[PDB]
C-alpha cells in the first residue's frame, strides 16, 4: 500500500535522474569544447599582443 | 516483487543520485572557469572599443 506508492516514486525519480546523466554529460562535453576553443583564441591574443 | 527489491531501488536510486551530482559539480565548476576568461574578453573588448 505505502511500499507500493513510495517504489512507484523511486522508480519515477531514477527514470528521472538516468535521463539527467545523459543530458548533463552533454553539456559537459560542450563545456569543455567552448572551453577548449577559449584557450586557443587566449593564445592566438597573446601571442599577436607580444 | 522480490522481498530485498525495495531495498535494492534504494540502493540504486542513491547511486545514480551520486552519480548526478557528480556531472552537476563538474558543470557549476567548468562554468566557473568560463565566467573567468569571459570577463577578461569582455575586459579586453571594452579597452579596444574605448579606443
Amino acid at each position: 500500500p505505502g511500499s507500493e506508492f513510495e517504489f512507484a516514486a523511486m522508480t519515477k525519480e531514477l527514470n528521472a535522474c538516468r535521463e539527467q546523466l545523459l543530458e548533463k554529460e552533454e553539456e559537459i562535453s560542450e563545456l569543455k569544447a567552448e572551453r577548449n576553443n577559449t584557450r586557443l583564441l587566449l593564445e592566438h591574443l597573446e601571442a599577436l599582443v607580444s
